[PDB]
């Protein structure tokens, strides 16, 4: 793609607004959506096969955009350019419950209150103009992961770090694991992603709200992604930390993202 | 609202407070705590009693009246604060020991999650619906959305709420809608668990400018200012290990100019 | 006040120190503590002994003479427009010997724990005392007759009453956790303050002579010094004191103060 | 001592890497991206850590395009820790939160933080100093031997460059301050073992390499000088043994043509 | 000192003070302190020599000069050496599971106090104490017999910083009610079992320049570099504790300056 002029006035913006939903393991529609089922843990990396439904997937949208009017005899045509957004994770009202079926501060004098989630934060959005390029990386290349999981199978010792083979593209909703890939940085020329992670089991949850925040898209070039097929390709995994029941069984807890992006017309060859 | 120019008398500054409302009754000995948490067996079972959660304070300013093109009382910058910060100097009033099992120490004093949210605009702020656990049965005095779905787990657009009244939509039950509020500014921080340490700060000398991206403040509709907020500063933990909410209230200065409207 | 003209002799600068108030008295063993805290079975029967809870600090300082115009209509005041404010004696925390719980107190073994819990560091300067707005914890607590406090202040205490004000008008009475800033007044104050909780919690502060902070408000104008005095106040709770048999006291730090003033014309 | 002149203009070129961690383990092995369990010496007189249980420094040399001489001058960088990902494992193997009833999560990665980078025109100069000095290092390891009671502080006669992978122990070399005028590095120290892992990833963040005159590093022989560290923490067994756990460090460089005497 | 015009006129130091924890130099327990007893009341308090640190202090020589020229420092790179070090988890170190006989050693844990000051004379110090009835070593400077003022701020206590390796670091602080040919920086974070947090980079300046715009001015031709870098405490598998120190490296870029 050979770029060219923004176009500028009182048509060449657009604003969508979208949601992801989490895909932590349990089914939409039913008593645990936004949870993992409980988590079981393997005695050793041989013996090691996660359960559907016990760890989370990425989430994924392509949005489809306005119709551009088309120059009709030009040897251009426009694109839509995301130049800005917002997010937000969404629900954070809902983790000052302290009173749904947690282990208690003092469950030896049945006493306290829950001690709602807690541990490991990972966070990670992507706006772009086409999927999310992937790399493949497990802690564990013996894990088998089961049917309902997009993976590399038998992708051999080199997974545990960096392997210049193992390549995917975020194509599918709910399905890719979040522990066996991760943004390529070796690509997503036409991508901004963001993550932050924060480890632990007993870990505090920090998160910040607000409307009042927004982030530039524009690279180097000042050039923002641009929608292919006039497609904006969101992507997120919101983990919030672990909720942990009375009899010490541990599920992973996601919230829902908001995405608010400014796009304009770029004229391209 | 077609937003014309800034009239150049023209100047107002309006200050309020909201109390927190925790759960336990204004004008009685545990008012700014909630009575203490009791926690269900599963989420089948799970019916939160009134007094035992936090809900959100809101309170309408009326301003100076005014008025082809009418003037707005257009929001332009406001200072908040968390006051009474001092209190949780507090480690002698009724608390768990530090060494309990030596009946020494200090009182371990408020401990746990900070939930600090403030929000000011020219209507009511909009609120999405979202829950831990959908089967919660929350009580009569609680205005929620009941039996509202698996759905209502995450992000549900039919789960929509505005935030009306004081002291009764509970805060693990609605959040702010990012999808609405143009005419809102609103910021918040939860920081989890029940030993973090609390951190809060105060001075009189920051100012938050409320224009958008195009220089527009909050519209007052109406002619009335909305402010929002809720302040858990973490919990109280007596003696027996029983715990509540303790919450502080929300100083609130804003600025506010004549906007000419279509 | 009618502020005018900034004069460009128009420039001075005062130092203070305000010690802290943490309950023990002064020149005696325990200077700097608080006496070992005590706490209450319930709210009704909650009556802190006076020297078990820290009080704010404040001094007036006296301000150098203005060299008025007689025949003018206008006068001059001393405006505060800078500081430096710095916590001294911080390298003190670096004692892991003294009468302290060691880490490992079930083998006699390890440094001690030194200074931890919670820290409450604030600060005012401004042209008249500090305006307060009193709230407590538990309005039902009896404070000893040796406190400045509002008495049977009532339920209302526990938040936010627009009837219980006071002003900060004497050094190591007022109990900080009865009193705080008043954000409604203070129009000719700057106030900082930060409290961060617990009581395992590590104290951090930071320390150096390279930091100024302005005081002038959006107008351009510092606190104005009527009767040419300045208001400085303080308090500096680094955290808590652990002695072997896990009695438990307030440790405080002095705080240092330089204030550039210069001379405004008002009417 | 090398006189740089003016800057060039064709005279653009950017280049990527990746620097797999060294944290023990041999490569294509099971337990690539680990060290070895990690034993611990009774005293500072009988303390010899065992080849595979302790991580060192990864370093490569990246041949740029063949060029008063030109030199590739390094004026900016991306880099990231990749796999960061993997992190959300909490099944494999770990230590669980309540071990004492067989349930919750695993405990995860967690414990120091040890993050550094260094991109350079030579091999990163490197200053010798270790916690014990009567520590044994094995055959495997590049070390000053015998090194004396001076170089658990500064000796300035204990000196090094890095110039081979995976044989120079973390725990024993640091960034030489007083030298490195031809190489930027930065780093990271969070302590701990129980201390969650914080670690961030964006392809939005570029850093400068340009000095205070205004010039980066300058590519001697055409090689470009790349080296990290990256420890995330320690994995834990149901055992209670653990071994570090380290990521792969991304490069993206930027560099020009500079003249120079 | 009444100050002219900035003017051959550029020079550039670089040092290293190492850490004085309180184990003696070149024998094997170099860069730590012997390890820490504990008094049961104020009243007995008297810490032995070697189980404290002191503040590190060294006069550097800058070419001799000579309307009179001075050396003034504009701008230094400081840094910490040597965390590379605090990755060793096998050497003699308490494990996480004790009771196992398993996992790493807890490494280097607790109290962090990092401190440095440039100046054209001897650093400024307030005496400052945690108890002042402490008996210190006739090896470390103290003021004797201090008084219970001595526990806050008392206006007649002060010294310089004017030897290596004697001032306790429990006993002195930077003043600042003097120290305006200094720039001093420091910070503190307590505890016992607090994770250590450390930065190094080539890639920071900063600049020593007063609001007037006069750096450090460097009397005698003699320029004063002093800090402390308790990164934290060492525990023996017996669970005995001692400091743990690190050397810190300085750049000082001094310039010629004018005076009267
Ligand atoms: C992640 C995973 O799947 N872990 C499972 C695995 O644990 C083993 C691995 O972590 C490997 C990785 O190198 O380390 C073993 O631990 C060994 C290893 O560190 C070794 C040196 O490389 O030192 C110790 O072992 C000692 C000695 O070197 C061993 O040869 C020896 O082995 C003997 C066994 O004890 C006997 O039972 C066997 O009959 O004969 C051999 C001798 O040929 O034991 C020495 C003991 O000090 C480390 O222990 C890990 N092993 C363990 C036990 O943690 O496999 C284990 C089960 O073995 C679990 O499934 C674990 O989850
Ligand atoms: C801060 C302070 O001074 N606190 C002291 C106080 O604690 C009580 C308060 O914290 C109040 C604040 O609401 O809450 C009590 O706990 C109750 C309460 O939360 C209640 C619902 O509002 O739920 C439980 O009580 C159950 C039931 O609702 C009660 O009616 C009941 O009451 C019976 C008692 O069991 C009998 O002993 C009594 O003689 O008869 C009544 C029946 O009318 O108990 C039910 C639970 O078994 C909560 O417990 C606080 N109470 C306690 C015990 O913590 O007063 C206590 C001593 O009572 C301490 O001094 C405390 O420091
Ligand atoms: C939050 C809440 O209301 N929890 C109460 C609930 O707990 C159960 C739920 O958390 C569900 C969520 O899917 O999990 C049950 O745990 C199960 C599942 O994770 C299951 C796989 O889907 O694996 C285990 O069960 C297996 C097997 O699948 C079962 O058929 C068999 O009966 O037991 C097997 C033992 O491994 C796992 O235990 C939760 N059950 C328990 C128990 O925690 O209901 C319980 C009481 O039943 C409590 O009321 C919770 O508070
Ligand atoms: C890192 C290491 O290898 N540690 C092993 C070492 O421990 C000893 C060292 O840590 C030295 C360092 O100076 O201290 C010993 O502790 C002694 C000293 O601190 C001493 C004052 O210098 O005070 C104590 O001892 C007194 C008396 O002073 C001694 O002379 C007398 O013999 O014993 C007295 C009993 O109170 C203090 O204990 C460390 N010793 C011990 C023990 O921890 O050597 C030990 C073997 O002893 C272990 O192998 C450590 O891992
Ligand atoms: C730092 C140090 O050297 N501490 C040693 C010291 O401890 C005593 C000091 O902490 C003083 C400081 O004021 O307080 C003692 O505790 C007392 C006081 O808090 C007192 C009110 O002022 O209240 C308690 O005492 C009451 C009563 O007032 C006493 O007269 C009566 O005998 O006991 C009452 C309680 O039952 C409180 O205990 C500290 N005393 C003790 C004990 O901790 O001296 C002790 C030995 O006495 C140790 O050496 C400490 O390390
Ligand atoms: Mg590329
Ligand atoms: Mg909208
Ligand atoms: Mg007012
Ligand atoms: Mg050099
Ligand atoms: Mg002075």
């Amino acid at each position: 793609i050979e770029v060219l002029a923004v176009r500028t006035g009182p048509d060449s913006i657009t604003e969508i607004e979208a949601y992801l939903n989490p895909r932590m393991g349990q089914p939409q529609n039913e008593d645990f959506y936004g949870f993992s089922d409980n988590v079981t843990v393997s005695d050793d990396f041989g013996s090691d096969a996660p359960p559907w439904k016990q760890f989370p997937c990425y989430s994924t949208a392509r949005i489809s955009l306005p119709m551009l009017n088309q120059d009709m005899t030009s040897d251009t045509i426009l694109m839509w350019e995301a130049i800005s957004c917002r997010t937000e994770v969404m629900g954070v009202n809902m983790l000052t419950n302290v009173h749904s079926a947690q282990k208690r501060v003092y469950e030896n004098d049945r006493e306290g209150t829950g001690i709602g989630v807690e541990g490991m934060g990972y966070h990670m959005f992507a706006i772009g103009g086409e999927p999310l390029e992937l790399q493949f990386m497990v802690f564990n290349h013996r894990a088998t992961y089961p049917a309902e999981a997009t993976v590399i199978k038998n992708p051999g010792a080199s997974s545990q770090v960096f392997d210049p083979n193992l390549k995917g593209t975020l194509t599918a909703d709910g399905v890719f694991p979040v522990e066996a890939w991760g943004p390529d940085p070796f690509k997503n020329e036409n991508t901004r992603y963001f993550g932050q992670y924060t480890g632990g089991t007993q870990t505090p949850p920090v998160l910040t709200f607000t409307n009042t925040q927004t982030t530039i898209l524009l690279d180097e070039n000042g050039v923002g992604p641009l929608c292919k097929g006039d497609g904006l390709f969101l992507s997120c995994a919101d983990i919030v930390g672990f909720f942990t029941q009375h009899n010490k069984k541990m599920s992973f807890r996601g919230l829902p993202r908001y995405f608010r992006v400014t796009l304009r017309k770029r004229v391209v060859k």
